[PDB]
């Protein structure tokens, strides 16, 4: 099955296309090809600075009569500098304007950490620490709720929230909408067993980001573990006559996760979608889960003293 049921009654495609670090000079073509070969879910964000070019691609394939709006599942995220209640709607509407859409299927709080409002995406003080804002998770959530009630977004969710931060929203007095989704980093080196259990036990769908280990992440170091180059995973891939990337995308699908691999290379965009014709064995799944090392692609040292930094908690 290609889609999973959210708590708002809508169905979310379990395979989507990532767009972080897809350059605007290349992302329009990426999205066009993705839609041609079957993708219906695109993961976006204002901070990725390419939503206009994503929107160009979508508008065109709508104009070519390739897909209908209703068939697409478009996700975007509220950036950290817009957590103030007064700023949330304008942030969403800028995303809608850039994407040339009149609604989003899902809008996420990108990180639990609010940052000082201003033009800079990562405002730092003279010593490198992020400058926080005096915002909290619950008031930001309340502002997200308003986006649903105004018809700008069909579903709201969170990203990079630890289980206590999710619990805060769940237990919120006067809660109007539960989060539909928690989008978190998840791959064989960061398997997230406890947070997935927690989220699934609350009827929150989990989306796995950086499923290939984000080899293009800008702070990569040579010493770092490399999933796509891991000979153990290559050996499971060769057993199935599939690529390592295909095994890494199939793995979260078999854990009832959504997964959003990124590529701007047309060959790979097509490759990565061809994951519905094979199954990883029980042994393969156990093997892959065994590779956990609690290794994160996305954790900025610059935010570790923020009151809402998510990764001090075990999960
Ligand atoms: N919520 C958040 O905080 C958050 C954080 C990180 C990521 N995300 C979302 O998750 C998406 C996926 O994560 P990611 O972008 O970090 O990394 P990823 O999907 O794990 O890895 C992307 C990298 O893998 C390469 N690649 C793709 N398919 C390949 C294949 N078949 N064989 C070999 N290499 C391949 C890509 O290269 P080319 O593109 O050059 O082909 C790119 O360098 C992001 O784009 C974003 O949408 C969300
Ligand atoms: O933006 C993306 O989706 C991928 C790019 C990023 C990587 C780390 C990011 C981050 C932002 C705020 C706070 C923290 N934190 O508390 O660790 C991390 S953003």
């Amino acid at each position: 099955a290609s889609r999973i049921l959210l708590n708002n009654g809508a169905k979310m495609p379990i395979l989507g296309l990532g767009t972080w670090k897809s350059p605007p000079g290349q992302v329009t073509e990426a999205v066009k090809v993705a839609i041609d070969v079957g993708y219906r879910h695109i993961d976006c964000a204002h901070v990725y600075q390419n939503e206009n070019e994503v929107g160009v691609a979508i508008q065109e394939k709508l104009r070519e009569q390739v897909v209908k709006r209703e068939e697409l599942f478009i996700v975007s995220k509220l950036w950290c500098t817009y957590h103030e209640k007064g700023l949330v709607k304008g942030a969403c509407q800028k995303t809608l304007s850039d994407l040339k859409l009149d609604y989003l299927d899902l809008y996420l709080i990108h990180w639990p950490t609010g940052f000082k409002p201003g033009k800079e995406f990562f405002p730092l003080d003279e010593s490198g620490n992020v400058v926080p804002s005096d915002t909290n998770i619950l008031d930001t959530w309340a502002a997200m709720e308003e986006l649903v009630d105004e018809g700008l977004v069909k579903a709201i969710g969170i990203s990079n929230f630890n289980h206590l931060q999710v619990e805060m929203i769940l237990n919120k007095p006067g809660l109007k909408y539960k989060p539909a989704v928690n989008q978190i980093e998840c791959h064989p080196y960061l398997t997230q067993e406890k947070l997935i259990q927690y989220c699934q036990s609350k009827g929150i769908v989990v989306t796995a980001y950086s499923p290939l280990g984000s080899p293009d992440r800008p702070w990569a170091k040579p010493e770092d573990p490399s999933l796509l180059e891991d000979p153990r995973i290559k050996a499971i891939a060769a057993k199935h006559n599939k690529t390592t990337a295909q095994v890494l995308i199939r793995f979260p699908m078999q854990r009832n996760l959504v997964v959003i691999p990124k590529s701007v290379t047309p060959e790979r965009i097509a490759e990565n979608f061809k994951v519905f014709d094979f199954e990883l064995s029980s042994q393969d799944m156990t093997t892959l889960l065994s590779y956990n090392r609690n290794w994160r692609v996305c954790a900025l040292l610059s935010c570790t003293s923020h009151k809402d930094y998510p990764f001090h908690e075990e999960f």
